[PDB]
C-alpha cells in the first residue's frame, strides 16, 4: 500500500519497510538503499524490538518475535514465535 511521505503519512501493516517513494514492501528496494521507514539498517545495536521501544525495524531475513528480540530463524520468524516482520512463513 502506499506509506511514507510520498504516500500520506502511513506506516506500513505488520510494520514493513516504506520505500522512498511511499509503497510498502519487504524486499531490498523497499528495505535495502531505497528504504525510508523501518528499513533494515535500523535494528537496534542491542537488538530489541516490540511496543516497548518504539516497534523499531529489524535487520535482512530477521523478524520480530513475541519474546521482543530481532533475529533469524524459526525461533523469530515463524508464526507464534513472531510479532512482525514475520519471515519463514
Ligand atoms: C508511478 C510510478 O510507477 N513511479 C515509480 C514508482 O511507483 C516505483 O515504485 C513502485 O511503484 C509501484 C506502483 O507503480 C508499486 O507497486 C504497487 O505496490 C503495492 C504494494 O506496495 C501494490 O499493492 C500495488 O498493487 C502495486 N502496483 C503496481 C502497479 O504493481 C511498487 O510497490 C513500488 N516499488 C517501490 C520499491 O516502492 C519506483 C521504483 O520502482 O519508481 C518510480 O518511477
Amino acid at each position: 500500500q502506499r506509506c511514507g511521505s510520498q504516500g500520506g503519512g502511513a506506516t506500513c501493516p505488520g510494520l514493513r519497510c516504506c520505500s522512498i517513494w511511499g509503497w510498502c514492501g519487504d524486499s531490498e528496494p523497499y528495505c535495502g538503499r531505497t528504504c525510508e521507514n523501518k528499513c533494515w539498517s535500523g535494528e537496534r545495536s542491542d537488538h530489541r524490538c516490540g511496543a516497548a521501544v518504539g516497534n523499531p525495524p529489524c535487520g535482512q531475513d530477521r523478524c520480530c518475535s513475541v519474546h521482543g528480540w530481532c533475529g533469524g530463524g524459526n525461533d523469530y520468524c515463524s508464526g507464534g514465535k513472531c510479532q512482525y516482520r514475520c519471515s519463514s512463513s
